[PDB]
This record gives C-alpha cells, sequence and structure tokens, in this order.
C-alpha cells in the first residue's frame, strides 16, 4: 500500500522567469531578478585562486557597476545594466535600470529546522530542474547540486506569494548543502569560504516524524498506536538525550489528531519505542523513522487541506 | 583584579530618532519608522480578549488606513497619517506619509544564537532604557521587558550602519524573552499567541565560554591552562552530552589565541574540567562558567579590536 505522499515542489514557473546569469571578473554564477535588483552570492567577485580566504570589503571596493555582466537567457532574452553595487552579508545586491517585468508578489523569510521548501537549481542562468528539501536541525539541507549552482534559490509560497528563503551557496565534506538567506546571513554558523568547516550534528525532526506516524495511521497502518502516552515535556527531556529535536506541537498537528482520533502523546510514546527498533515490522514501507515530510505535507497530500 | 568587561551597549541615539508609538483601538505599543514605513507588531490589531488565538487574516482586512494612530513624541513631535496597511509574518508594515528625516543607514538581519545585540527599551514610543542580550540557543533573551514594550527593538552596528535584528513580541513562563526578525518570522519556534508554548531547553554557549577564558588569562588569571588539549571534534560530542552548543571557531577567537599564546583545544579541555567544579577556585571572579560576552567584546574591550 502506497502512502499518497510524495516529495513534492511547487510549480516553478513563476521563479524561472526571475533567474539570470550574473559575470564578475572569472566567475559566473546565478542570481535573482525582483523588482530593480539582482540578487547573487558575493563570491562572484573572487578569483577563483582566492576562495579560501577572501577580503570581500576590498573586493567589493574594487568593482565598479560595470564589472556586473546580467544576462536573462530565459523567455524573452535580456541584458540587464547595472546602475548600482551594495553588499549585504554574503549576497550581493545589484541593482539595475529595468524593474523586471514578471516579478511575482513576494517577500523575504528565513526557514527553519524541519521546515520544507522548494529549489530551483540552476546553471548558467538557465533553471535545470526542481526539488523540494527540509532544512535540518544543523542548517544544511540533502540536496543535489553541482559547479554551477550558486544562486540557485529556494522559496515556500503562501497563496500567490512566494517566500524566498535560500540562495545556494556550498557544498559540504559530508555531500549536504548550505546556504544564505535573503537578509544577507548564511544558515548556521557556516561561513562562505572555501575552507572544511565544522559541521553541527543532525537529529531527526521529532514533528516531522510525529506527521509520518499520522500519515501511516490514515493510511490504516497503525500497529504502533497504543494506550501508553508520553507526555511532550516528557519527550522532550528525552529527545536531548536521543538524537531527535524537541517536539512543537502546531494547528497542522492538531489537525492530524483530530482527524484521526490519536494523541500526540501516544506518538510521542510510539516514537521512543520505534527508536529502539521495528522489530521486524515496516512502517509505509520503513523500516527506520522517515522525517522529510511535515505536518503540511501530510494534511495537504492525504486530507487537501491548505 | 576587574576583567575589565562590561555589558556594553551601542550608543543609542540613531535608534531613538526612530520609535514612535502605534496605537490601534485601545491597544497601544511601539514601532519602528524608517524611510515611510513603520514596523510594529501585529497583535496591535488584537482586541485584548482575542488574544489567545487571533485570526490576524481577518483582523489585517477588517482595518483601513484610519484603524492607525502613529506619533513620533522624542525630539519633534508629529503625528503621523496612515497611507497603506500590510501584514509580513507577525509585524505590521505601516507605509505613512512622511519619510523620516532621521533614518539612518540601516539593514535587516537576524541574530544567530551566542550572539550579542544591543535593545532599546521603549514604553509608549518613549525609549527608557538600552541593555544588551546575547541570543540563547533555544531562541529566548534574557531582557528586562514589562507591559507595554513590545515593538522594543534591538540591533547591531556595523560602521555607521544600524543592523536591525530583532522586535519584541512576548514574554515566557521562565521571565525569558523572545520576538520577532523583521522578516516577521519569529525567533525559534515561538507563536505570537497568548497561549502557553513549549520552551527548549537553553545550554551553554561554548564559543562565549572559550572568549570568557580568554578574558581571564589576557588579565593575569590562567591556573586553569593545562597542557592537555581537547580536540574540536572530541569536545563537540561531549557537548552534546553535557548541555553544551557545539563549537565553530572564528576569526574573532583565533585573534584572542594568538593574543594569548592559548590554543583554543587547551581551553576546551578547560571547560570539561571546570564544568565538573571550579575546586573552591574562582575565575574573573565567578565560581561558574560565563557565556554572556563574545569574542568580539573580549577583543574590543579588552585590546580595542574592531
Ligand atoms: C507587549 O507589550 C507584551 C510584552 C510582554 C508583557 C509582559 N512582559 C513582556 O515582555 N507582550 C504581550 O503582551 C504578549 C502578546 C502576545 C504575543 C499576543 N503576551 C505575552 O507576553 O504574554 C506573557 C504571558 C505571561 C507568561 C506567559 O506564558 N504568558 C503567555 C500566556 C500564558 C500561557 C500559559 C500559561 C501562562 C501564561
Amino acid at each position: 500500500h502506497h502512502s499518497g505522499l510524495v516529495k513534492m515542489s511547487h510549480p516553478s514557473g513563476d521563479v524561472e522567469a526571475c533567474m539570470v546569469q550574473v559575470t564578475c571578473g572569472s566567475m559566473t554564477l546565478n542570481g535573482l531578478w525582483l523588482d530593480n535588483t539582482v540578487w547573487c552570492p558575493r563570491h562572484v567577485m573572487c578569483p577563483a585562486d582566492q576562495l579560501s580566504d577572501p577580503n570581500y570589503d576590498a573586493l567589493l571596493i574594487s568593482m565598479t557597476n560595470h564589472s556586473f555582466s546580467v544576462q536573462k537567457h530565459i523567455g524573452a532574452p535580456a541584458n540587464l545594466r547595472v546602475v548600482g553595487h551594495a553588499m549585504q552579508g554574503t549576497l550581493l545586491k545589484l541593482t539595475v535600470d529595468v524593474a523586471n517585468p514578471s516579478t511575482p508578489a513576494y517577500t523575504f523569510t528565513t526557514v527553519k529546522p524541519g521546515a520544507a521548501f522548494s529549489v530551483l537549481a540552476c546553471y548558467n542562468g538557465r533553471p535545470t530542474g526542481t526539488f523540494t528539501v527540509v532544512m535540518r536541525p544543523n542548517y544544511t539541507i540533502k540536496g543535489s547540486f553541482l559547479c554551477g549552482s550558486c544562486g540557485s534559490v529556494g522559496y515556500t509560497k503562501e497563496g500567490s506569494v512566494i517566500n524566498f528563503c535560500y540562495m545556494h551557496q556550498m557544498e559540504l565534506a559530508n555531500g549536504t548543502h548550505t546556504g544564505s538567506a535573503f537578509d544577507g546571513t548564511m544558515y548556521g554558523a557556516f561561513m562562505d569560504k572555501q575552507v572544511h568547516q565544522v559541521q553541527l550534528t543532525d537529529k531527526y525532526c521529532s514533528v516531522n516524524v510525529v506527521a509520518w506516524l499520522y500519515a501511516a495511521i490514515l493510511n490504516g497502518c497503525a500497529w504502533f498506536v497504543k494506550p501508553n502516552r508520553t507526555s511532550v515535556v516528557s519527550f522532550n527531556e528525552w529527545a536531548l538525550a536521543n538524537q531527535f529535536t524537541e517536539f512543537v506541537g502546531t494547528q497542522s498537528v492538531d489537525m492530524l489528531a483530530v482527524k484521526t482520533g490519536v494523541a500526540i502523546e501516544q506518538l510521542l510514546y510510539a516514537i521512543q519505542q520505534l527508536y529502539t527498533g521495528f522489530q521486524g515490522k515496516q512502517i509505509l514501507g520503513s523500516t527506520m523513522l522517515e522525517d522529510e515530510f511535515t505536518p503540511e505535507d501530510v494534511n495537504m497530500q492525504i486530507m487537501g487541506v491548505v
């Protein structure tokens, strides 16, 4: 029996119309053109043989408006004249003389651990694929990014409003990925320098494991549900010692509890038991806990509720 | 011997000139006036009788520009006419007919656990005090806020640029505080609703304990330094077992290591030993580890390095 869950991304057309190529010096990558602004990673300014220890303040000083070449290849091609340049954290903010006529309604937001967002993977200003990821508790994502992908963007959507939350910057030693928010901060404690960096431990996202167990119940799979319960406070004490995030309930989780008649505290108890082993059984085709589906994913994909 | 460390805030004058009072119906709090925008917490729209589960989308639709009353009290008083209103996350963005003539150079940024920022505490649009806090690992601050303080702002400063990072929203059960970033997200998993919320465990901020031990050494207090070392990898495994954040070194910590001649790993070992007990001894007047001073504080206040 199939769960009815897939890795679901937003439709990407609105964001496709905002992608451009940015070239500076010897480097090229992707940028995001919104209104009269093009956003891109600041390491486009770095000579390839200095990415280990750049002085970004000095690099920026050394640039003029004409140092940046901005090209839209998709749809109606365009070359955008840069009339101002600025740095915000790890991003460049290039002002251009033409407002993107396809700018969608949008905001900038930061994504939190356990939350899902959609990525539009781009190369040379050309979108090539889309996928969805969950921000991990150690502020990496398990993405799929190759050389030239920097400046690819991640986003959520509320109604018709695109909430941009991620701009790709780098790949870590363990194959995971991280990037910037559009306030210019890197996620987590990472820095946009080409050096090996301390990686924090990952954890299971407890809220998402609960959502997945609710998805199992919604599919008729509930052998792991017992009358036994673990309080949220007791679970969160246990989580600290056992590689789980602390559980914080939400209206989305509550909706799943009401629809199934299974209390959150029953599933917190179940998680504690399942973490010691599934004992030969499967849940939705898995023998390990799944934390890559959110409560919102389960509500939307199984119940049609947004 | 006094360490030379105090809790140091930025001079507040530039931010004082941006504070206003925002009133909606019978609710009032503070806002931040930059250019033609006033930022404030969206719960100013909520009747005191409905704060437990507000329908903020419906509340926003019910408002008109005339629903909001904005006054500047400090300096040259002004009554500011609202000409547009919108909501971003947990903040309102009110457009006013006058641009703040004292708008400083500014950006919006998010602050990370362990980082310090300055707070300007305001009541009824009038600044009353300033203090500094570190963002705790559980995304609370140990502040000093009473009824009417919402909309008080926190910020850092780089050169002449004010980086706004915090707008005050709420007090938690244990007396700590939290708020929003100016992308409208609440810090942590918190929600701007008047209901009990799960409080995540706090942790010691390792990078700041290291800074404080370097401050001790700079002041001639180094009895806890041994040849013994703990690697960053080993310490971080220990940290997860002992309620400490994982350590991620920075250029600022590195400068302290060079100035004192003591390696980070020697202090990581010392922390492990001191956490089991100071053995009746004191460090900079303390019998417990201190994590409220950053590496930058130590560099700036003791060595004069910004
Ligand atoms: C805004 O000025 C004000 C600032 C508060 C007031 C006291 N000190 C502060 O820092 N903020 C609010 O009034 C909040 C409004 C929400 C965001 C809609 N509410 C708030 O801070 O409530 C605090 C109280 C006391 C401690 C606590 O837990 N709560 C929430 C309600 C509660 C739930 C369960 C158990 C006990 C209390």
